[PDB]
Order: C-alpha cells, then sequence, then structure tokens
C-alpha cells in the first residue's frame, strides 16, 4: 500500500506529543512549522498545542505578525494554538553565571561548573540547553494552569540542537574509563535518558524534514536523516517546498521558470525513489511571504490534502498576490 | 581586487589549475571556459583540460568525443581534452585517509606524461575539471598523515618485546617501504601544488545559502591542504533588474534573493576575485557558444551592455 504524500495521519494523530521540524538553507522551515501547528490545532479543537522556536530572529513573531516571547501566548484568531520564542543558551548563561557567583561566595546540576566540560564532551551543552527549554515550558504550564497536549519544536537553523540524545551512551563510555562533577554527570545522564524514553518512541515523537527540490538540499536532507537515525529519532516525513509546477500555471509563461521546474522535477523524482517509505509531501512555490494566520492556514491546508497544481492553483495565487 | 580571472587567464607562471564546485553550479562549463580563455590568450602555449567524471561531461560540453587519449578540441590549436577514470585503471585504503586518493591521482599524472611522451609535445598548463564527488585531493595531507603513523609504530614497536614484536609475521614490511616511497611522491607534488604561482583552485558556486555554505567548507579544506584559493565564480545570476524587465515576478523574486547572497559573498570574500557570471537559460554547448560565454571570465559581464550577447544563446 502506497504511503500517502501528506501529513494527514500525523496532523490527525492523538498519540504524538513532540513534533520536531527542521531543514537547513532557505527551505521554508519556519512556515512549515506554523503550517503543521495550525493544521494540527484546527483538526483537534479539543486539544492545546504549543509551537516553540529558538531562532533569535523571532521567526514566529514575524511569521504570524504578532509578538511572542518567553511567555506563551495564544495565536490571535485561534483557540488552541500558542507560540513562545526563547533563547535557551542565553538563559543558560545567565543561570550558569549566577551559579559561578554563588560558588565564589558559597537544574541543580551546575553548582560551580559542569559547563566547562562543554568544549570537551559533545552534547552536554545541548542537553543543558534543551533542559532549559523544557523548564520554561513546564513553568508556563504550572502558571497558566493549563498543560499543552502537543508541542511542535521549530528547530533552530544551526548547530545540532538534539545531539544530546547521544549524551547517555557518550558518558557511560567515559565514566567507565574514568573508573562532584561525577555526580552531576550521572544526574544529567539520568535526565537525558528519561527524555530518550519519550523522544525515542515512534508513536510519541517524530521529526519532519523540510527541503527544496535541489541537489544540495537533497544531500543536506540525507545528512539530516542519517543523523536523526543515529539518535533513534523517528523520521518518516519530508516536506518539499518552493515547487513551481510551471508545467501548467496561471500567467505561466516564463521560460527561465520552466527551466527551473525541469530541474526540480529531476530531483523530485530522485526523492520519490530514495524515500519511498516516507511521506513526501510536495508544496507549491508561493511567490511572496506567506505571513499571517489567514494565509498560513490557507496554505497549510496542503499539508493535509496533497496539492493539485491543476485544481488548487487558484488558491495559491490568491496569496502570491 | 578585480572581479575577473584576467590575471590568471593571463598568467605565464601557473601550471596547474583546479576547478571545482559541488551541486549544479556550472562547474564543467566553468572548466571549459577557463581552458578556452587561457588557450585563446596564449596561442604560444599548449593546454590540457582533463576530467574524471564518468559521465564524460567534457565530451557532452564540446559536442566531441574525448577519451583516455588527448585530442585537440575541434576548432582550436592549443587546447586538448582528456577524459579518464583513475579509479578504474594495498588495502590500507579503508584504514588510512588519502592513500587511495594519492594512488588515483598518480594514475592521472601517469596517463598524462605518457601522452606527452608519445605525442612528443608537452603541455604547458593543465586545468583539472575536478570530480563532482569525494575529496580528490586529500592526498596533500598523506605525507603528514604517514609521518605521524610511522612514528606511533616506533613509539610502540620500539616499546614492545622481542617476541611480541617479532610475533607478527606477514607481508607488512612489504608496505613500510612502499608507504615511504609514496610519501616521497606526494611530497614532490606538494612542492608543486603548494606554490601559489604554480597552482591554484578556482571555486564555482551559485548565489544561494546552501552553495555559499558549501563553498565556505571547500575553501577551508583547500586551505588545510595549503592549496591557493583566490577565485570564486558565481554562476547562474539572473540580473532580472536589467532583464529588459521580461516580467515574471518569480524571477524578479529569485534575483532579489541572489542579490542578498551576492552581497554576503562580496563582504566575506573581499580579497578574492569574485567573478559574477550571468544565467544563461539553455545548455551552453559547443566551442563557439562556450567561447562567447567564457569571455566574461576575463572582462566582467555588464548586465546592461552585454545582455544582447548572452541572449543570442537563448
Ligand atoms: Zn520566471
Amino acid at each position: 500500500l502506497t504511503v500517502e504524500p501528506n501529513l494527514h495521519s500525523l496532523i490527525t494523530s492523538t498519540t504524538h506529543k513532540w513534533i520536531f521540524v527542521g531543514g537547513k538553507g532557505g527551505v521554508g522551515k519556519t512556515t512549515s512549522s506554523c503550517s503543521i501547528a495550525i493544521q494540527m490545532a484546527l483538526s483537534q479543537p479539543n486539544k492545546q498545542f504549543l509551537l516553540i522556536s529558538t531562532d533569535p530572529a523571532h521567526n514566529l513573531s514575524d511569521a504570524f505578525g504578532e509578538k511572542f516571547g518567553k511567555d506563551a501566548r495564544k495565536v490571535t484568531g485561534m483557540n488552541n494554538l500558542s507560540c513562545m520564542e526563547i533563547d535557551p543558551s542565553a538563559a543558560l548563561k545567565d543561570m550558569n553565571d549566577m551559579a559561578v557567583s554563588r560558588a565564589n561566595n558559597n537544574s541543580l546540576l551546575q553548582g560551580g561548573a559542569l559547563a566547562d566540560l562543554t568544549g570537551s564532551i559533545p552534547g552536554i551543552d545541548e542537553a543543558l540547553s534543551f533542559m532549559e527549554v523544557m523548564k520554561h515550558i513546564k513553568r508556563q504550564e504550572q502558571d497558566e494552569g493549563e498543560t499543552f497536549d502537543t508541542v511542535i519544536f521549530d528547530t533552530a537553523p544551526t548547530g545540532h540542537t538534539l545531539r544530546f540524545l547521544q549524551l547517555p551512551n557518550t558518558l557511560s563510555k567515559l565514566l567507565e574509563k574514568f573508573g562532584d562533577i561525577s555526580g552531576k554527570l550521572n544526574e544529567l545522564k539520568a535526565n537525558v535518558e528519561t527524555i530518550r524514553q519519550q523522544f525515542t518512541d515512534p508513536d510519541l515523537t517524530t521529526f519532519v524534514c523540510v527541503c527544496i527540490s535541489e541537489f544540495l538540499s537533497l544531500y543536506e536532507t540525507e545528512r539530516l536523516i542519517q543523523e536523526l537515525i543515529s539518535y533513534d529519532m523517528d523520521v518518516n516525513s519530508i516536506i518539499v517546498n518552493q515547487l513551481l509546477f510551471a508545467e501548467n500555471d496561471q500567467e505561466h509563461n516564463c521560460k527561465r521558470c520552466q527551466a527551473r521546474w525541469k530541474m526540480q522535477k529531476k530531483y523530485l523524482d530522485q526523492i520519490d525513489e530514495l524515500y519511498e517509505d516516507f511521506h513526501v509531501v510536495k508544496m507549491p512555490l508561493c511567490a511572496g511571504e506567506i505571513r499571517g494566520l489567514n494565509n498560513l492556514t490557507k496554505f497549510s491546508q496542503f499539508l493535509n490534502k496533497e496539492y493539485n497544481p491543476i485544481t488548487d492553483g487558484k488558491v495559491i495565487y490568491e496569496l502570491e498576490d
């Protein structure tokens, strides 16, 4: 049985609690995050969703045209979707800094410095950064009194934000050789392993990759998928953005564009043969800046029901202009 | 710094010019253009354009059929092409980095010299149309890679026991001697490929995030090899603002994006010769067209005045 080229079963899932969305390059990652968030929220009115970002550029705020911050806020126009933009690294520095100060005048796992081993042991910084994020969330849940059913992580445009899933095994290997700090490491290792318990369960968390139909994007996506596999995180979906089905479009005249399409077609076919088992969802190029709830929802719709270049053209051109 | 390759195309000191760029960035076209440009401006000298890509990109580019044996490009007096497959034409390979590369390269250098000894005519300069994959020239590190190894053995072997050491019979010493001979071979080439006036690498890329990222990586790798990197050609630029405004908001949209990175490129690689090359919808194929296009590597293209020239190719 063919694997539907859409995210319908995910957007419809009542089992997933953590959905990570990423893609390097200018591939429409942010708008994909918002679209998945909206689509999930509209399809499950009964539940509450959190869309979190780490990008210091406040991509979410300029995506929706609202102002989000460290405090969750419901997207204006929706009942069950909220956004929060934070900076884990910054808050970590502030917290670590004060801990260093308390040391000189004497996440509890910081007394003094466990952060110095950062530039030595891979994934400790990331684990600490992530724990910061998980903290800001729970604190928001405890105050507002309402817990989020599902969280969409608009992954950070750089680094390897979730390399910490390797931390546990990276430590055991180290702790054996080496056999204060030692106690903080074991406490950290226990924290990352309870998370892996969650993040490693296919029914609980998954990662959807975002990319454009180009050689470098395809290879970057391959790289990303291998990495996610090496973390035991589920990867079953790939969103391919900016596709211009020039093959038959309104005002479709431009030969340069036709040339581009021919190129995209080339790789779209490689992607389909390479990731047959994946949900490979094709999304139309939408010249402009899909911004604001309305347009984002109109466009996000194609994540659930595959886009038809023939039939649905009218819909995207109501946005592209 | 001038936004062209005029000084290189005009150099009478360079003997080896490598051209590379990953992705569909017009690497091959660039290789041919540089070869032609060099050949046309130095009729007095003989040039060799060699490729490794099994697809026979050179033959498809010129519309001629090249192979293991050098052949003059039809219509030119001092430019010849040679398409080889080094790999096609000793298992420490999957263990020590750069050994296979060095072996592959030496193969290439051998098919060349044997072509020079037969034809009786030596090539003054060679342009290497680098392979679209792997790390073809990581062997420049092999020498230091080996010294380190043939040293860790001395710190271990000379720090073991008469029995233990001697208790390892098998044709390995049959290697200690060949590794030292190969190390000597890569180091004589390194003396050549490491001299700025003798060899250089021109990068090719498109003005997009992923391509800039990739060429950034390429440059770092080349510097770690002590190979000179001073030029970067940026292909497929559609100067849509000057495009007689042939309309298409999608293309104008693309251009604004290319403009954004063209800017970053300028600021990041200021000391480099950053040559902007116009998008040329089609497949610049055949000597004539390649020549017409290649000219903009020497004298910077002008979207306003030169437009007519590239559209007589569309
Ligand atoms: Zn166009």
